[PDB]
């Protein structure tokens, strides 16, 4: 009981001292969840500090992000790669200690949390994808796959719309080693928590089909303890209510002023007192360090894992080749030819296509439609539903919740073993936008469908056709939007998406059908930008992207049938053209020759590759297509007179 | 039963023959739900087809706006301008029966739907804005506020997470008059609803603090009378789940092939078959009109408020007098001077001061934050919390819900009689982004406010700094973005955000102090964009945007050490500016000469105003300012630099 005290004031004046040594960030939490951390850190979790991506370890994920120095003090205690100089730099330029985690940043950090639900919701990607995994390759007697998911959040994580849609899921799914601790210390940043939130939270969790209990005084370890272990024997996902005080010992305690700001001078002695804390600011007494040093169990259990995979791979060559290929995040050969086309076809359906001759030669492959299966093309031939029933199934029915499909297709992409896709429509790209730009931030290579890409999808109206949102995608950084032509550049829109490990990709397609390209031409689309169908000493360039390329080459013929001669330029990448280098660009785009672009979107950003542009700037309307398309200003007279314009 | 049943076929087929014409739509839900559409119109809800607008008109909102032909055969059938060629042109180019509803094109549409849960979601508001319009006007003896607001929704609205956050508000403030009919049906586009929907909802809902109620036939009129009147005499917001079959009456029912597609001839045949349906396409029986004609009774139930409004303008004139003004939308007289600034401050704190001096001459603005009150500086002094307690306050703790926030802002400026904004972190503006767009699709007021504006806010991190937001934003159509330079440049936004009631406006803050500009020249912000230091002959400009002008005026100095001169132009909105005469615009912009933009935020769709950009095109970092600002490259040095090499 001394130890125990000892090490969780440690973490607790860890958290302290760091934010008072940085004069920003959040102490109050940390101070109240210390018992927490130093519990699942310590007892709880299988985990090694000396190799954090060991593959069977437990994950932790903070997803009430504030509270990071929580998270950095039980790293350092524990023998992770964070040294107490990093911790006296917390929230410094450069420190591996940000004001709020970073994944692939810190050592031991599994998500990058801070916005809210995020990292709750993320955690649902993660404990499908253990579930998944270990249904595919564990065997009699050789169990290669078997840890928990454990995640610490606040009020705000419950409160956000797609933690309510990811638990909705995981309940639905069975997630039965998924374990959520919830800070019910009644404080928000607007002050008492009741003045915005008083619903039955964990009645809503039951609602879900999860397992809920309570623990009424966080610093009761043994409470702790006994909840864990129910949570374990209940084959649903866990909500843990578990009462603290924020700023816990200290003069603000209770207090929403202790959960942004540095406790002050006055505020850290006397908590020092009312803690019985005598060490000076960053001292932790050797003995803390003993018992914390988690590197020699770490050993241990990877060890013992490693072990396991020797005896698997004996029993089962096979799997545990593929298995380790896949843990290992190395991609098979993929294929080189395109599949066959024939006819005229929407840029959805021949994803479709490229899918189904790509999921069946990778089984890591994971797919999935936000209530959108049959009008995203996103289901491959081979694969079936996923469900509790059916752990086998690499499809993923994620039902009218784009945002918690973000998070859980960054979930699955962040565990190791899986690469998944997920679609909806382009205009509903709006639902998930946090998802997709923590991928961007934590560079998992989630990749986007996003179908019925503009004004031509029809009838539906405004309220689905994108204007804006291309524009908004490709201002986003670490983010590549790849917006094929036609079938052929399809096929290497995947190829691109898939190999492109640094970031998310955003595929956006067409519902109506599109003429073909030649196969041989699209490949150009490897480079982000390539001139599709040049001409004799070229008077100007037509750029577009997408479908607007085929109305590019019809304004082409126009013009040279006047006697005009420009060259059609296919930009189906903004991101992958402007890193090719600088010589390739300008033979594609000649300086001096006047260029005018075509995209059914928002014009702004387009001054930087043409001088005039065909485009929408307006909110679209209700007809069909191609009335729509045309009538709203896309016609191959249009383009020609807006070059003509120019000459 | 007879005039009952021929009644709602009327509304089936109608539905089904103009789906069948257009072959486009969604017949399914409208046939399962044709009952209730009959009920609300019918018996239910006071209205006036006459006047639509009539203010105490009783609220509908469609949801599941798929289901449009449901609306718009029953405010055909009850007299509302929308005549049958209208509905013979559904989905057609120009009708008044788009796709999905909207408002504004077609009498009768009160919210524009079809992305799920924001018709839902924005109910909340319009009854807030009905419960807290009958607290500040109603008297003894003179009831001038007082209807419902009805919604119907699909099971996609419950899954959204917007929905979930809205609900959980709705519960919390005790929104007794608000009633949603949920369509039971079972049946989801991917196919069976349990392929992803197994949750326990109206549990769910009950644990947000509303009433649930259940008919087990949509079909059984009784029934739904019973729920109603149960739902009204309960002081809780409430849900009553309604079991239809989607399709009802075809050989479609309860299939999805039901939901978004003609039902096809030998479908259509059936199902007039089935149901007894002997009428023609689009054929209606003079009975059924003469029965389903409202006229009568909307003009009587409107007359009766104009008599009460007259007897309350009698009892309380000045009450009369500003309400009647509220109603119309009319501002009343306003500051002309901005508030007096003696020292650097943040935007986020100009804007809490320019508050200060608006909300008292503005008893229709309400206020909020997204759990970020302090942090936002949107309570006015003198704004009191709106609670179950204190239906009078005007500030509204939103919670960590910023979603649901933007839904329902949307609905009190709908609702007439209020104006409302809404503030959280610029990043976060993420999370509410449809709500954002259907602000701007509607032409909605809704002003948000979004502080900490870039890197500069600091410690923080990537997570909280916004990059790709400026622009992401300035792509979407009607919606005006505001970037404040400095404390004066702040009171004139607010001006302009709260003068234009075309559409949306976004008003940029710092989190950081800034230093003060003149007062008399930060009026230029009124023309979007202007000079705010000139030279005499200047060899070039530096166009910037919030914090960055001050950056840019550095700069400037700098150059002149060099004899470099240079004009500095602010250019607080992009949107205001090229809203302005070319002349002008060249004026403060002249053709020919180099101009340099800064702006911390990415840099596509600057090459529209400069030649060259220091601007942000990755994630920040965790770091103070003004260090994280000058290390990721925003100094004079750099700017000057990045001039002087165009020159």
């Amino acid at each position: 009981r001394d130890l125990e005290t000892l090490s969780v004031n440690a973490i607790r004046f860890l958290a302290i001292d760091a934010v008072e040594k940085a004069r920003s960030g959040h102490p109050g939490m940390p101070m109240g969840m210390a018992p927490l951390a130093y519990l699942l850190f310590r007892e709880v979790m299988r985990h090694n500090p000396l190799d954090p991506d060991w593959p069977d370890r437990d994950r932790f994920v903070l997803s009430a992000g504030h509270g990071s120095m929580l998270l950095y003090a039980v790293l350092h205690l524990t023998g992770y790669d964070l040294p107490l100089e990093e911790l006296k730099s917390f929230r410094q330029w450069g420190s591996k200690t940000p004001g709020h985690p970073e994944r692939g940043h810190t050592p031991g950090v599994e998500v990058t949390t801070g916005p809210l639900g995020q990292g709750i919701s993320t955690a649902v990607g993660l404990a499908l994808a253990e579930r998944k995994l270990a249904a595919e390759f564990n065997r009699p007697g050789h169990v290669v796959v078997d840890h928990y998911t454990y995640v610490l959040a606040s009020d705000g994580d419950l409160m956000e719309g797609v933690s309510g849609e990811a638990a909705s899921l995981a309940g639905h799914w069975g997630l039965s080693k998924l374990i959520v601790f919830w800070d019910d210390n009644r404080i928000s940043i607007d002050g008492p928590t009741d003045l915005a939130f008083t619903e039955d939270v964990l009645a809503r969790y039951r609602a879900y089909g999860w397992q809920t209990l309570r623990v009424e005084d966080v610093n009761d370890l043994e409470a702790l303890r006994k909840a864990i272990k129910l949570a374990k024997l209940d084959e649903r996902p866990t909500l843990i209510a578990v009462r603290s005080h924020i700023g816990f010992g200290s003069p603000k305690q209770d207090s929403a002023k202790a959960h942004g700001e540095p406790l002050g001078p006055e505020a850290v002695e006397a908590t020092r007192r009312n803690l019985g804390w005598p060490y000076p600011p960053f001292v932790v007494p050797e003995e803390v360090y003993r018992h914390m040093d988690m590197r020699e169990k770490g050993r241990a259990w990877q060890e013992a894992w490693e072990k396991a995979l020797e005896a698997y791979a004996r029993a089962y060559p096979d799997l545990h080749q593929e298995l380790m290929r896949r843990l290992r995040g190395e991609l098979p050969p993929l294929p080189e030819e395109p599949p066959s086309f024939d006819k005229p076809i929407a840029t959805r359906a021949a994803s479709g296509r490229a899918l189904n001759l790509l999921a069946p030669r990778l089984p890591e492959l994971l797919g999935g439609s936000a209530d959108l299966t049959p009008s995203n093309n996103t289901k491959a031939e081979g694969m079936e539903d996923f469900s509790r029933a059916n752990p086998l199934g690499r499809y993923l029915h994620f039902g009218v919740r784009e945002h918690a499909m973000g998070a859980i297709l960054n979930g699955l992409n962040l565990h190791g073993g899986y690469r998944a896709y997920g679609g909806t429509f382009l205009v509903f790209s709006d639902y998930m936008r946090p998802a997709i730009r923590l991928a961007a931030l934590m560079g998992v290579p989630t990749v986007f469908v996003f179908t019925h890409d503009s004004i031509a999808l029809g009838e539906d109206g405004p309220t689905h056709q994108p204007v804006e949102h291309l524009m908004s995608l490709r201002a986003m950084p670490n983010l590549f939007v790849i917006r094929p032509a036609d079938a052929y550049e399809t096929f290497y829109a995947w190829l691109v998406a898939l190999r492109r490990k640094e970031g998310p990709t955003a595929l956006v397609l067409t519902r109506q059908a599109v003429p073909l390209l030649s196969p041989e031409k699209a490949r150009g689309l490897l480079r982000g930008g390539y001139v599709l169908e040049d001409v004799e000493e070229p008077q100007g360039v037509l750029v577009a992207t997408g479908s607007e390329v085929h109305l590019a080459l019809r304004a082409q013929a126009l013009l040279r049938e006047k006697g005009v001669r420009v060259r059609v330029v296919s930009l189906p990448s903004f991101e992958l053209f402007a890193a090719q280098p600088e010589a390739y660009r300008k033979e594609v785009l000649p300086p001096g020759l006047p260029v005018v672009a075509v995209e059914a979107g928002a014009s702004l950003g387009w001054e930087r590759y043409a001088h005039k542009v065909v485009a929408l700037d307006r909110f679209g309307a209700s007809a069909p297509y191609p009335e729509v398309y045309e009538r709203l200003g896309f016609t191959p007279e249009r383009v020609a007179e807006a070059f003509l314009s120019l000459v």
